[PDB]
């Protein structure tokens, strides 16, 4: 949405990471660090490289994220 709080990216990950770390790529081709919301570690709903992910960033941020949503 368009916010000044959280941006709200998508992106697609290339990588897997140790230790719920994802390195993903946004919409725009950048790379980004994410991090699964504690339901992606707990829940197995796990992300597999090629996967479509919504990663909400800080505007001071937009290198690291945190995953809530999957594209289903």
């Amino acid at each position: 949405m368009a916010k000044q709080d959280v941006i709200e990216l998508e992106g697609t990950v290339l990588d897997t990471l140790p230790n719920a770390m994802f390195k993903v790529e946004l919409e725009n081709g950048h790379e980004i660090l994410a991090h699964v919301s504690g339901k992606i570690r707990m829940n197995y709903i796990r992300i597999l490289p090629g996967d479509k992910v919504t990663v909400e960033m800080s505007p001071y941020d937009l290198t690291r994220g945190r995953i809530t949503y999957r594209y289903k």
